[PDB]
């Protein structure tokens, strides 16, 4: 019945992000980022943090925020909500590899370059990168 | 216990904002932005207008998102989490003048110049501009 909070998270890890398809009531096999539902008392970092631990075992740093986006799902079965704040990381150790910690929520993670990104993205995430968002470029 | 979407407004009238005292369990007494609570479905810049209209019967336009603070209030009596939204607009009219329309939230809105602004800044405010944040470049 109200707007939720979401973090997600860009891994900037060379020229590529992370991306995994969804397993999800809402933008179902959707390439999206990982992350998830901030926790009351939560910051945005230790959420970024936490989700992205969670869902890829990845252990990540220097979380800065990036931008926050609106994003309301009229469509979905139970009509959604949900105010999305996007943070930038890189990992902790560099020869990291993700695993699919969560494959009830996803395919699987995978690196993509930014200049060759997968089809189709999440929504919101198309509607991002389509007004000309770059993470990359925030330095 | 859940965090919650607020939207505050920065109402940019030449070189000054719009700021008030609050009357709350909250930050009582210190200098805020014009705000409130993001209704389901709505867009920022509508819970901008209509916040604002709510608050101070003032009419803006241009709403350009600024960005988003964190702001876990555990001292509150009920520990609150609000996710601030900051919005930047500006007067239809250059001319109309605030009106204390919620005086059980707000001691009343005044116009404060940039670089002379008010003292003690809600803190979740004097945060942001501490961090070098400024509303009229950004
Ligand atoms: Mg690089």
């Amino acid at each position: 019945a109200i707007p939720r909070v979401a973090v997600v998270v860009f891994i900037l890890n060379g020229n590529s992000i992370l991306l995994g398809r969804r397993r999800s009531s809402i933008g179902n096999s959707t390439f999206a980022l990982p992350g998830g539902h901030l926790e009351f008392g939560e910051s945005f970092e230790e959420c970024a943090a936490r989700e992205v631990m969670e869902e890829t075992g990845l252990k990540i740093e220097k979380m800065k925020l990036l931008t926050v986006t609106n994003n309301v799902f009229k469509e979905a079965p139970t009509p959604s909500h949900y105010v999305s704040v996007s943070i930038r990381a890189v990992l902790v150790d560099p020869s990291q590899e993700p695993k699919n910690m969560e494959p009830e929520k996803c395919e699987g993670w995978d690196w993509y370059d930014w200049e060759n990104l997968p089809k189709p993205l999440f929504w919101p995430l198309e509607k991002l990168f389509g007004s000309g968002f770059n993470p990359f470029t925030h330095g």
